[PDB]
C-alpha cells in the first residue's frame, strides 16, 4: 500500500547466515535484526514490486539501523537504487557515495547523512523513484562497502523502509 | 503542472562555442541546437534550483536531443542527476549507464532508451528528484561520455525538458 517495509530477514544480506560474520538477535519488541559483528564484503540487498505502491507518488527508500559503540570501517559506504529494467547490459552496481558512521560536524558539510528517527532508530536514503502506474516493474537498492582491505563492524540491521517523500 | 525549459544555449556545454568541434544552427522553429561534430570529452549539464519550483512535487528532467545520419561512439553514455549538496566529498560524478544511439532489438533487453516526443525530438531521461519545500538547494543533471580514447559525433542538443511527474 502505502510504502512497503522489508524485514531484515527478507533482505539478501551477504555471509549473513554465518554467526562468524553477523549474529542474528531479537530486541524489543520482538523483533529480528542482524548485527554485524565482521565481515570484509558488505552487502545489503532489497527489491520490491511497484505494482503493490499507490500510484503517481515519490518514494525515498531508507535502510533502518543502528550502531554499536565501536564501528569499524563504516565511515563512507555505497548506496544504489534503481530499476531492475533500466540496467545496461555490463553496468556494474551504480551507485552513490553516502555516511553511515561519521557525524555531520560542519552545518555546511556536503553529502548525505543518517537521520535520527522518532523511534531511535537511525535511517540512511539509498534512492528514489516516482511510481506512475506500477507498470514500470521491480525497484532493487543495496548498501555496500566490499574494500577486501578492511574489516566492517558495528551496523545493527533492521530492515528497508519505502516510503512516500 | 507547470515545468521549465532549459535551451541549449542556457546549457553549460565544453567546447560547445568552438566551431571545430560543435556547430550552432537554427532551425524550424527559429530556435538555436548545437550539433556535435566531434569531441572526446562529451559533458552537457545544467543546474536548476529547487526554490523557484512547485513545492511537494516530482521532477523528471530529460535531454531532448536528435541523432544525424550516423552518430559515433554514442551507443551507450553516462546520465547523472543528484542534489549539489548531497555529494560526498572527493566522490566522482557517480552516473548511470543509460542508451542513446543504440536501438533497442529485442523486447527484453534492459537499460533507458530514448524515444519518439510529439516535437520529433528524441528525448532520455537523466534523473528524477524530489521537490519538498524548496530548501534542499540545487539540482545538477548531465549527460557524458568522457572516454578520452573516442570520438563522439552526430548529437544535436536541444535542451533540458524539466517536467513534473
Ligand atoms: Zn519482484
Ligand atoms: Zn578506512
Ligand atoms: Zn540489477
Ligand atoms: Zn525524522
Ligand atoms: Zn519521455
Amino acid at each position: 500500500g502505502q510504502g512497503q517495509w522489508i524485514a531484515a530477514r527478507d533482505l539478501s544480506i551477504t555471509w549473513v547466515d554465518n554467526p562468524q560474520y553477523w549474529t542474528w538477535k531479537t530486541v524489543d519488541p520482538n523483533i529480528e535484526v542482524a548485527e554485524l559483528r565482521r565481515v570484509a564484503w558488505l552487502d545489503i540487498y532489497g527489491k520490491i514490486e511497484t505494482k503493490n505502491l499507490i500510484r503517481k507518488t515519490s518514494y525515498a527508500v531508507y535502510l533502518v539501523f543502528k550502531l554499536t559503540d565501536n564501528p569499524r570501517e563504516l565511515e563512507r559506504a555505497t548506496a544504489s537504487l534503481r530499476f531492475v529494467n533500466e540496467v545496461a547490459e555490463g553496468a556494474g552496481i551504480e551507485g552513490t557515495t553516502v555516511f553511515i558512521s561519521k557525524k555531520k560536524k560542519l552545518p555546511g558539510e556536503l553529502g548525505r547523512f543518517p537521520h535520527l528517527r522518532s523511534d531511535g532508530w537511525l535511517e540512511i536514503k539509498l534512492g528514489e523513484f516516482f511510481n506512475n502506474l506500477g507498470e514500470d516493474g521491480e525497484v532493487e537498492m543495496r548498501l555496500m562497502e566490499i574494500n577486501d582491505k578492511t574489516w566492517k563492524s558495528g551496523i545493527i540491521v533492521k530492515g528497508f523502509d519505502i516510503r512516500p517523500n
